[PDB]
């Protein structure tokens, strides 16, 4: 009598949190929306998807999350978001499945008890929140996997800026489960503080 499960691309507000669900493989992945800042995902022989809860306008907020993260294959557990002007997507990657994400290495930041490698990558004529675009992606990837704890997001944005990785005006910001050509499940809860 109350959680909702979705299977079609959409964004909105559920139980007081913004959420986004997107896939290029409809029918292979779903998202179940729980109370507060929590949700689950389940996926089976999927294509690409990203799903999560958080805020429709991101910023430097310190956040705390807890997750069950059970990928069989390539997947990430990430504080993920976008800016515009310039258009950039960013990923603060707390855990991953078979593959650890990398890109052009730009240093490290030590925050919330862990050390993260910083990377930049580019996407050329690729999908984005503004349609097909060429744009940058910024990454902080933890040196060891974690599935709960605090992310002082402003420390990542400051570290990126010291490496020349400049953000624009914030669009959404979510604690996401990202998957590629894998199966698995997650349950993720996020809140500020």
């Amino acid at each position: 009598g109350s959680d909702t499960t979705i299977t079609q691309n959409q964004t909105g507000y559920d139980n007081g949190y913004f959420y986004s669900f997107r896939t290029d493989a409809p029918g292979t992945v779903s998202m179940t929306l729980h109370s507060g800042g929590s949700y689950s995902t389940s996926w089976r022989n999927t294509g690409l998807f990203v799903a999560g809860k958080g805020w429709s306008t991101g910023g430097r907020r310190t956040v705390t999350y807890n997750a069950s993260f059970n990928p069989s294959g390539n997947a990430r557990l990430t504080l993920y978001g976008w800016t515009r002007n310039p258009l950039v997507s960013y990923h603060i990657v707390e855990s991953w499945g078979t593959y650890r994400p990398t890109g052009t290495y730009k240093g490290t930041v030590t925050t919330d008890g862990g050390t993260y490698d910083i990377y930049e990558t580019w996407r050329y004529n690729a999908p984005s929140i503004e349609g097909t675009r060429t744009y940058q992606q910024f990454w902080s990837v933890r040196q060891q996997k974690r599935t709960s704890g605090t992310i002082t997001i402003g420390n990542h944005f400051d570290a990126w800026a010291r490496a020349g990785m400049n953000l624009g005006s914030h669009d959404y910001q979510i604690m996401a489960t990202e998957g590629y050509q894998s199966s698995g499940s997650s349950t993720v809860s996020i809140s500020e503080g």
